[PDB]
This record gives structure tokens, C-alpha cells and sequence, in this order.
């Protein structure tokens, strides 16, 4: 499945419109794919305090480093830096605001995301 359709399925509430269609036909005029992978547990230490947008990412790396998980985010063999980077940027804030923590959460534990020929995250077997 293509990215706006994952955002536009995974949406908290029907009034976010005016940002998927900002985020989406405004700000961005590659694509990225997105598959399930996991249905690993999303963590409470992530998902009950009130991070930032910035900080939340910073945690999730923690996170799955200190169990050792092989998501692409912390394992890929390419530049995380420039995926953390990409994450952590105005485009991908908007994209945690519309869908929410523990949904956001979800697509970087669970889901694998392909650019081109390779994997931005995600834990494959």
C-alpha cells in the first residue's frame, strides 16, 4: 500500500483533511510503500508520556536498540541518521499528528517502508 493511502486509512478523525491534502498534494508535489511486517506490542514507556515529536523518535531508537530489534531504522545498511532526520522533519510531525502516537508508533515497529530499493524501516524475515 502507498503512503497516502496507509495516512488517509489510518487517520484519528475525518477533520484532519486540510492537512493530508497539505501534506500530501501541497508539500509534496519517489513514493514510499508500506507493508505490515510484525505485530509486535507498542511499549506504555512510549506511548504514556508526553514527548515531542522529536523526542518520541529519539525514544523509539532506544528502544528498539536496547532490545536489540532489527528494524531498518537502526540495523540499515544505508545513510539511522538521514531516516531519523527525515522522520524527525515537519512533513513526518504532521503525518504523527493525523494519525496519532500509538498508530505513529505502529508504522515504525510493524511496518516496513520502501523507497526505491531500499527499506527506510522496518523488521524483515
Amino acid at each position: 500500500m502507498r503512503f497516502d493511502q496507509y495516512v488517509d486509512e489510518n487517520k484519528s478523525s475525518d477533520d484532519f483533511e486540510p492537512l493530508i491534502h497539505d501534506l500530501f498534494e501541497t508539500r509534496w508535489h519517489r513514493e514510499i510503500w508500506i507493508e505490515r511486517v510484525k505485530d509486535r506490542k507498542i511499549p506504555s514507556t512510549l506511548v504514556k508520556p508526553n514527548y515531542s515529536h522529536e523526542e518520541l523518535i529519539d525514544m523509539l531508537i532506544g528502544y528498539l536498540a536496547d532490545n536489540r530489534y532489527e528494524n531498518a531504522l537502526i540495523n540499515g545498511l544505508v545513510t539511522r541518521n538521514a531516516v531519523t532526520n527525515l522522520l524527525k522533519s515537519p512533513e513526518f510531525r504532521l503525518v504523527h499528528t493525523i494519525i496519532g502516537t500509538e498508530t505513529f508508533l505502529d508504522l515504525l515497529i510493524n511496518y516496513s517502508a520502501r523507497m526505491g530499493n531500499v527499506y527506510l524501516w522496518g523488521e524483515l524475515n
